[PDB]
């Protein structure tokens, strides 16, 4: 049932098929397992699942190296299990989007094997081949510590092929019109199955051109317009999300032509948000947050920013920044917490040293700042990570359902699990798990669920305007979200100590602030500045109720 | 009996007749704190080694439950020799060494002393029953029948069939308010009175800073009375206070009288002399009332017991603590006639389940950190001298199956090492085991783990004690409850009467605001008398807007609290 704005009102939940629930005791999470846990997901109150790549893959780069776009990784199930999942989610009002890597395939993909073995055949030009490694010299090597070059010599074809990512991930040749059609057909295949949309990954790198750094080319945007057009024409109500790990000013291009109301991606991610919030709290100053928001350009009214509490892009493990436009550019390296975690994904609780007050503060900001928020699976119970598993796999350990064997994720033997659960005294499944948190109304899980329920009752959080209120105290960030008569006031203390703030709310004189969890009515707003007092790292949400 | 001279003595601190009013006490069991000799049992030498932690924490006086020689049938409240420490704990010499080391750091020590009764293994009782016409013949209360004092209740009614027990050797009944193995001393025998004063003098000569006198309401019995709170009992307490003040100025007597506050006031003595009995007594109903105030999200249960608490002598001070039960009898104080919450405790399922069992703070509050902070804030800011129980500062749990008292007497959890770092002995030799569950176990909850993060409960508690220590109003200030629009919020101001050295933050008034609701609450306060003053929040030192003629609006998160110094305005 089409609702062309659903993505603006959605809370997304990024969940890995491999990690959520193993229904068949092979030690690996699967589609049937995820289907069996949909009642939990509905109960939590999220609106759309975001599944990282689950296609057939040799898994040398986390499944971002795809061997077959048309096939589910066999240990997850088949496309039939995927449709079962889709139907069960839809039946509960939950949508599903997935990652789709557009720039490159695994070298195990049959297209590449045909390209190298049969250069004269129909796949001969499906990839970017050269007698020399000299072309495109201005393109940086993304994985500079691992790849000596963006060109690799193939021993079968005896020419170099191009890859922006690892050598086992050859780039598709988008100047070949058969490649463009083949990739459009991949989109249609999953859309026909009923998927609600895609996050398109690595799209800034589609086209290469001499004289350029081979990112963000106009031909790249042109292909994205084809994708959007195919969606608009054939599957209305579906969504395209861009993964462009760039400064927000540069990302706005990915929404497309403003005069059209946006003709490329419906959404794109605002990557610098979490690094700025993290630094605002470290510095006890609202300015890193105020500034990043104020400097973010307007986007088409059809579009929406995606936001999440992570410091790194999951594809490249890089944190966005900009020498010229980021006033905090040199500051990140001066923070020992940021410095220790460079290039490693970490979960929310570990990022905040398990401080429950800060977890709540960061989560409140995620749920009230402009954009559609993405929650990462397990953050709602305060799961930890295991950094030694890898820069990405750190945060991909099994969902911790119960304090039972394997955290209740699987009936297999522990040695057969795809990755082990946390076992330490702080984050281990004996103390951190869904079951333990279900009872108390004061658990992080129940708190998170309640915050989602509150957010869902106020359209202002999803699509409202954003007005930062300033105020006497630079340690406090206060703002109003407004839709036109749903008006909400959010006040956030970035300081570890109690703070007073006096706000000029004269425009809303007469209005009565009603705090959104206890529904207590606060003193009516007058002509004098309104005094609010917050504990360290505290926050309040108020509905601004019109007078009688 | 040993003769004091035969031992060393601790060096005395400069006498300070009001030290106990400013003190935060720390109740710590010798058996539980630290085992220095790998026998699985905490000891005096071990406690001495841990004085550095105690000093760092910032408490002013240790309160040690009984450590005398005892067969330990009733937790050591059954004393076999008043002049001897239980051998597993060490000797009198070790106690003197502990006292000296504590005194070096400015830390005092008091101990429990049971006045009403001894173990039946005490030699006085063995002599009393074997040799009736000897000098101990009337040291206890003997009778040919079990008919005397019928109006006295049986305290342990589910265990003891009578307050009289027939002795097989003497063939007469002897009286005991507590268990049958704890015969009552006969205070009508002046030799008993002198013997007990001699016990006090023994420990005072060694250098102890005072005593909590246990079971004192039950000293004397008289026909036609319920045998509690008799005039002769109070008269004996005046002797103890007289001996204390004449011979050892600057020491303290605390009364353990588990009674309604209007009734325990008598234990401070004659108000006309400024108080001539105990310097201190416990305000037992405070925690049950705070507990109820939070359960009902209303300030009134707290407001009311405070308002109904009668004034006490100028030299005197209430003791307060976050427990619902007296450790001696495991009873919660109540009063059918005078407690308006009398029937309400039995309606609360948490209160109900824990009847007669000591529980630690974190377990009482289901490990809710915000509530632990709220209750701790109240303990540290309400009138009285507070007692912290060892381990509550790190959020230790308890083990209820160990017994109604032993639940809270498990080893101090120092580290996540073997035996929680309490001992090098094998685990099977520990006097009691540490908590081992996922919530409160020593792998998760221990001092070492909390020392690092400035956001741990330990560091928070230590900072709160530091803040309290720098503001006299918390210790000896007046108490002015402020009312307010919102019944869910308890607000009060505490003030020092000046003199000598005037201002400074140390003597400025303090404002405390406490949210008993689990939801954010506004409160508007009429603080017009403090117009112009600037509230400065005590932990972060942020200046809040100056007080004016309008009501002052403060907003609190669920279960939150603020402490403010009221600073006088610039001229
Ligand atoms: C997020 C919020 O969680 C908690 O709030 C909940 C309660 O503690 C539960 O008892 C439950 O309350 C209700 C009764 O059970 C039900 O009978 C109903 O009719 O009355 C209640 C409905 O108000 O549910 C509560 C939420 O509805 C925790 O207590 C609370 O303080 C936490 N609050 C924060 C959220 C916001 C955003 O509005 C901020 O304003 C706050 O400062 C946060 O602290
Ligand atoms: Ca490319
Ligand atoms: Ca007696
Ligand atoms: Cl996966
Ligand atoms: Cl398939
Ligand atoms: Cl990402
Ligand atoms: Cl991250
Ligand atoms: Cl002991
Ligand atoms: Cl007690
Ligand atoms: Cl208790
Ligand atoms: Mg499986
Ligand atoms: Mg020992």
């Amino acid at each position: 049932p089409t609702d062309t704005n659903w993505f603006k009102h959605a809370v997304f939940y990024e969940v890995l098929v491999r990690a959520f629930y193993d229904s068949n005791a092979d030690g690996i999470g699967d589609l049937r397992g995820l289907t069996e846990k949909l009642d939990y997901i509905k109960w939590l109150g999220v609106d759309c699942l975001w599944l990282p790549p689950f296609y057939d893959s040799p898994l040398r780069d986390g499944g971002y190296d795809i061997r077959d776009f048309y096939k589910v990784l066999p240990e997850f199930g088949t496309v039939d299990d995927f449709v079962t999942l889709l139907d069960a989610a839809h039946r509960r009002g939950i949508r599903i989007i997935t990652d789709l890597v557009m720039n490159h395939t695994s070298d195990q993909h049959e297209w590449f094997q045909e390209s190298r073995h049969n250069p004269d055949g129909p796949y001969g030009d499906f990839y970017v081949w050269s007698d020399t490694s000299d072309r495109y010299p201005d393109a940086r090597i993304i994985f500079v510590d691992t790849e000596e070059s963006n060109w690799t010599f193939d021993p079968v074809r005896r020419q170099f092929y191009w890859h922006r990512f690892f050598s086992h991930q050859p780039d598709l040749n988008y100047d070949n019109p058969a490649v463009q059609e083949a990739m459009l057909d991949v989109l249609r295949f999953w859309l026909d199955l009923g998927i609600d949309g895609f996050r398109l990954d690595a799209v800034p790198y589609l086209f290469e051109r001499e004289g350029t750094n081979c990112e963000n080319l106009p031909e790249t945007h042109a292909f994205l317009k084809r994708c959007r057009k195919a969606i608009d024409d054939e599957y209305p109500g579906r969504v395209l999300l861009a993964e462009a790990n760039q400064w927000p000013a540069d990302v706005v291009a990915y929404f497309g032509d403003p005069d059209t109301g946006g003709d490329e991606c419906h959404m794109a991610f605002h990557f610098p948000l979490m690094p700025r919030i993290f630094m605002a709290v470290r510095r006890e100053s609202r300015f890193p947050i105020s500034e990043i928001l104020a400097q973010t350009p307007p986007i088409p009214d059809t579009a929406q920013w995606g936001i999440f509490l992570r410091n790194h892009d999951e594809l490249t493990l890089e944190m966005v920044t900009d020498e010229e436009r980021d006033y905090m550019y040199a500051e990140y390296a001066k923070d020992p917490r940021m410095k220790a975690n460079v290039g490693i994904r970490r979960r929310l609780a570990p990022l905040l040293e398990n401080d429950r007050n800060q977890i709540e503060l960061f989560t409140a900001l995620l749920l009230s700042l402009p954009g559609s928020p993405v929650l990462y699976y397990g953050d709602e119970i305060g799961m930890g990570d295991i950094i030694w598993l890898g820069d990405r796999d750190s945060v991909r350990t099994p969902m911790q359902w119960t304090p039972d064997r394997n955290a209740g994720f699987s009936k297999a033997t522990p040695g057969r699990l795809y990755l082990p659960p946390n076992q330490d005294a702080v984050y281990g499944y004996h103390s951190v798990n869904v079951e333990a948190q279900l009872d108390s109304s004061s658990s992080l899980l129940n708190w998170t669920r309640n915050m989602l329920a509150v957010r869902s009752r106020h359209d202002a959080f999803a699509v409202g305007t954003f007005r930062e209120l300033g105020g006497s105290n630079p340690s406090v960030l206060a703002y109003i979200r407004e839709v036109t008569t749903d008006a909400v006031l959010c006040v956030n203390n970035l300081s570890r100590f109690p703070q007073p703030i006096e706000l000029n709310l004269q425009q809303w004189a007469g209005y009565i602030p009603v705090e959104m969890t206890g529904y207590v009515e606060f003193p009516s707003i007058g002509q004098l500045p309104y005094l609010l007092t917050l504990p360290g790292h505290g926050f309040y949400w108020f509905q601004l109720r019109e007078p009688d």
